[PDB]
């Protein structure tokens, strides 16, 4: 006839490994929830909010890690009265890792710029960071997950964005197991905007450096590239940072400076484009041989004008292309070479 009031809550009485990765929430059928209080170990009390007409109490706030929390409610309705208390512990991680997301948030970049969300720690199940990795597009367009290393991993559609576009990234790792007991120490959020499309062609053929904004040439660089026996490598490359002045440093790319290929030496104007160590700079030295003969050890060496020219207008994610150079083809996961890796194989990814 006139029922006692039931309650629900996302969790049981005794249960172990609860993720932290959403609230705890408790529901009242045949009555409403008079109180609902929710202690850790220590009794402190966590934050909550009950529902305006009284059916659902959920927390507001983040549950930690390693606690055990207990959970009183009260439900009334014209049957009579309800109680239950609920103990839980939450997941005890081994290892906390803490992830880092490129581009940073508000910028604009260029049609080439990959998402980017590098860990601290080496991620055993890859599928689960991918998973817990929520981007938004708009327009949308479809992309696709793929990892440089055991610990970044890289988004991107198939072709280059549409200039325009909002990027939304949501890296909700807290409370998520990455593999091995190793569990998300915070989550990210990102948001960023695709601005004009900027691509920049060297064609060793001409020498000439062009860069196209949305198609259109606004500038040709006579420029010197890779020697022969230090090409520059043909394929896409990624704008990356971007230098007043830099001390360029071959030890920092693997080479030894005392070695044959070293170097060491202050340069101006320099945006780089690979990991690797390749940049666009200006190269006083070099000025005569530009538009005619190699000299470089890898970059593309052009006019102290034309490297701050190519510093001021050209930003992160746009897009160099090198053709027809002795060179083999940029590495894909060269940290900016992700373009190099085929739509077919990128969006099969590597996530075992
Ligand atoms: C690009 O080619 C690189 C590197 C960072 O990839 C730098 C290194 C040099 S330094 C080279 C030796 C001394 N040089 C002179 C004449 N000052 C040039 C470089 C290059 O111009 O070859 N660019």
């Amino acid at each position: 006839d006139l029922l006692v009031p039931k309650l629900t809550a996302s969790v049981t009485d005794g249960a172990v490994g609860v993720t932290v990765d959403a609230p705890v929430s408790v529901t009242a059928a045949d009555g409403v929830l008079a109180a609902v209080t929710m202690v850790n170990d220590n009794g402190r009390p966590v934050a909550g909010r009950l529902s305006p007409d009284g059916l659902r109490w959920s927390t507001t706030e983040q549950l930690g890690y390693n606690r055990r929390y207990t959970l009183n409610a009260t439900a009334l309705g014209l049957g009579g009265a309800a109680t239950r208390q609920l103990t839980f512990q939450t997941s005890s991680p081994a290892h906390l890792t803490m992830p880092y997301v490129m581009p940073g948030d508000g910028e604009v970049v260029g049609v080439g710029e990959p998402v980017a969300i590098r860990f601290d720690e080496n991620i055993a199940d890859r599928g689960a960071a991918e998973k817990a990795i929520k981007i938004t597009t708009n327009p949308p367009v479809e992309g696709a997950f793929y990892w440089l290393n055991n610990r970044e991993v890289r988004w991107r559609p198939e072709h280059f964005w549409k200039p325009g576009t909002a990027v939304d990234v949501a890296v909700n790792t807290y409370g998520v197991d990455l593999g091995e007991g190793m569990f998300g120490e915070d989550n990210v959020q990102t948001h960023f905007t695709i601005g004009d499309e900027v691509i920049a062609t060297a064609d060793d053929n001409t020498k000439i450096l062009t860069v196209r904004v949305n198609g259109e040439v606004v500038k040709s660089m006579p420029t010197s590239m890779g020697k022969d026996s230090t090409p520059t490598a043909n394929g896409i490359y990624i704008v990356g940072s971007r230098y007043k002045h830099i001390i360029m440093d071959s030890s920092t790319y693997g080479v030894p400076v005392n070695s044959p290929n070293g170097y060491r030496t202050d340069v101006d104007w320099a945006t780089q484009i690979s990991y690797s160590g390749v940049f666009v700079h200006s190269a006083p030295w070099s000025v005569g041989a530009q538009g005619h003969t190699n000299t470089s050890h890898g970059c593309l060496n052009v006019s102290p004008s034309n490297a701050q020219w190519f510093y001021d207008h050209v930003k992160r994610g746009d897009i160099v292309e090198v053709v027809n150079t002795v060179g083999g083809t940029l590495p894909g996961i060269d940290g900016l070479g992700d373009w190099n890796i085929p739509w077919d194989q990128w969006r099969a990814g590597n996530a075992k």
